[PDB]
């Protein structure tokens, strides 16, 4: 069934929840071994699985994305690995220590969100790292990807269900897939919490205007930006516009833009770059200003808030820094951002106005993967207005509960007719 | 009109933006002042709407709340000026300072959230506080109140805007009002951000039925519950149930119910505090376990998930600890909780347990309102699983933005190509 499915969900979680001291980083441990325990199993698994899907040959980014090797079996138990390790102290954790008057202290604890719901496009190679991320967070889990590689997911399912179950005492995480009618549990509410889409711009833009009421993950479609100043020296442009563009077309948080400082048209900085980009045949568009400042001309565009995800990258320039904080802040999605010069004063004025999901200095905006800040395995990446941005770490599933521990106090008798006053004395955090 | 209004509100947040230092300190002082400097003008105004309110006599609870006195202005010029004292460096923080390679340092700067869109019923002693509140926090704002008080309203937004501009050099905050049609703007996307009901559970209800699709603030309905134990002195209990609801019994986070150790019914508990009840004319009725362990009783209950807002509270008993967990979590909407008992073992598990928006031990749930917690004047109170609890201090109007300053860095370059590693040393948070 589907809803019993969430109310185990909630009752594990619970039930795991007061099992933080080596007990989940125990499980997570066990989890990495039974994964270097019972590989011909699930390879296997995939391999049937993927080539009985060949047949049909239904797209080549999923028939790409389905592979599955001993190379990423042994990433998967190396990264799972770091994450039991560095997940000691992510649940219980204090953060305030006040007192008000006597005897009367409180702090601010953490505490898991509660029912996840995760879908992806069948993507093996992420249900156990998101596995480990709930049972880290404590958090029980769903999951719902497509009707691909279903074996293989029921085969990792199986995994992950004994590795719960070798300590945690409750099976607090399930799958739930083949034809599940996503707006149908999508509509339900008051048992999922946070619906984390991971798959592609897909599932996620299907997603944001399916989803109706529910606080979802994951952004629209990674519009990023560049600027480049008149205080820059080309070369360095020139090997970022390479990682940026040249390495992973299909990247969310690919850059899809670019935009120069006009004066330093004059500096041949165009022709070293657009050469560079036939070098390795990129299709080429602009906008407006650049149809204005040359004659022939690559072609027209159709509209500045596209995406492409392949060999494809438009350009403008505009005059004024602050022109080019307009820009970005009226098409592009804000999801990322980078500045390339040597003046800090431009820089950091820069970097103090704009509000994407994050900015740069001298990098390549291949970089926002969580994975590059030593930020712990990401779960997504969020470019939502509230409680999380960019790099969604583990911590981006934690919420706050305020507990207190008085002796007989209340609420008049802290008003002149009682002996009752505020001190507000920040403790020392344990 | 009304998107122009959302758009100065984005460009004047940007303004602001780069004036911390003393800047918005010495902004909401001088609003303070300008609050004490102009009474006669904002008092005789809502004197003269209220009193022409009056004539139409809509509803005493409003025509309650509309009051104001001189008190309440110094009420509101001293807790400004705390916010003011405490809003020192809410903003431009950093949160952590993490290298990866040379020269590769990064960063998690605080950022505001946006452009808000308060909505209340006219309690004119809420504006100037949420308005100090934007200010500190430097996140534009718009305001939406109801026809009533329209005239003071309206006043008061003059000294506020008069406040702002006295310096920073942008009426980045503005009101709109007088039939702006809620549905209207809440249908509309990309501008708004964060709305914050304050008004009543009539707004938050009407809201979160008719919101869709907009990361809200503010509970559903205060539904709060007790708990005493076998091994709590009554004594306790009865103060403690006096606080809870003789106090304020219109009160969102008010008591609505109550539940005690079946086994210490044997103890006289019931009567003490029934007749307590009735010495303070509360309504009474109550729950199926008690219409089993009596004959009379009193009266039927029409469903556990009421509410009242007046001398009404429900009553039920059950035997077990953790089935009082499962009926907290089942009935209630979790926004409140309390214990009272000398046990800690008992204590700690419960508190370490339950999933509301925060617990107490031997506390009145009256004490969650913020300025109980030395939190500084709260803005609102949240049950959303997510971004905000409880207490909604001025840090719930806050995010995160990463700042990276590399030399020439690369994503490619990280690869075993290049001479790049990853340290992870978590420098001293500046
Ligand atoms: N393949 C990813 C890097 C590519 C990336 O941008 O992140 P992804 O969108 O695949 O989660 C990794 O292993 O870190
Ligand atoms: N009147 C409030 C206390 C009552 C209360 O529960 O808070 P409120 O719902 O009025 O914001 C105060 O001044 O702190």
């Amino acid at each position: 069934p589907v809803e019993v499915m969430a109310e185990n969900a909630r009752t594990g979680s619970r039930q795991m929840q007061a099992l933080t001291p080596a007990q989940r980083a125990s499980a997570v441990n066990t989890l990495a071994d039974l994964l270097v325990s019972r590989e011909k199993f699930i390879l296997d698994a995939n391999a049937k699985d993927l080539a009985e899907a060949q047949k049909s040959g239904l797209a080549k980014p999923l028939l790409s994305r389905l592979s599955l090797n001993p190379a990423k079996l042994k990433n998967l138990s190396v990264g799972l690995k770091q994450i039991a390790e560095d997940s000691h102290k992510n649940v219980g954790r204090v953060l305030r220590r006040t007192r008000l008057a006597d005897q009367l202290e409180l702090k601010q604890v953490t505490v898991p969100i509660g029912v996840l719901l995760v879908i992806f496009e069948s993507r093996p190679d992420s249900l156990p790292q998101v596995a480990a991320l709930a049972m880290a967070s404590a958090n029980g889990l769903l999951l719902k990807g497509g009707k691909e590689a279903a074996h293989s997911n029921k085969a990792l399912m199986e995994l992950v269900k004994e590795a719960l179950a070798t300590v945690g005492a409750e099976h607090a995480v399930s799958l739930v897939s083949t034809r599940e009618e996503i707006s149908d549990l999508l509509s339900m509410e008051n048992h999922i919490d946070l619906i984390i889409p991971r798959g592609s711009s897909d599932l996620v833009r299907s997603i944001q205007q399916q989803s109706l009421h529910i606080p979802v993950l994951g952004h629209a479609e990674g519009v990023c930006h560049v600027y480049i100043d008149r205080d820059a020296d080309l070369e360095k442009a020139l090997r970022i516009a390479r990682d940026a563009k040249c390495d992973y077309p299909a990247a969310c948080n690919a850059m899809e833009t670019l935009l120069i400082h006009e004066d330093l048209m004059s500096g041949a900085i165009f022709g070293d770059v657009c050469n560079m980009l036939k070098r390795e045949g990129v299709k080429i568009y602009a906008g407006p200003r650049l149809n204005q400042q040359l004659t022939f001309g690559p072609p027209a565009a159709k509209s500045l808030k596209h995406e492409y995800g392949a060999l494809e990258c438009c350009i403008e320039v505009v005059p004024s820094l602050d022109e080019a904080i307009n820009h970005i802040h009226t098409y592009g999605s804000s999801h990322t951002d980078v500045i390339v010069t040597e003046n800090d004063a431009a820089a950091r004025q820069f970097l103090g106005s704009v509000d994407s999901a994050c900015v740069f200095h001298n990098a390549s905006s291949r970089f926002a993967d969580g994975f590059r800040f030593g930020l712990g395995a990401e779960v997504g990446i969020s470019t939502a207005r509230i409680h999380a941005r960019g790099p969604v770490g583990v911590e981006g599933l934690l919420t706050t509960k305020w507990i207190l521990e008085g002796q007989d106090h209340a609420a008049a008798d802290f008003a002149e007719g009682g002996g009752r006053t505020w001190l507000h004395e920040t403790l020392p955090l344990d």
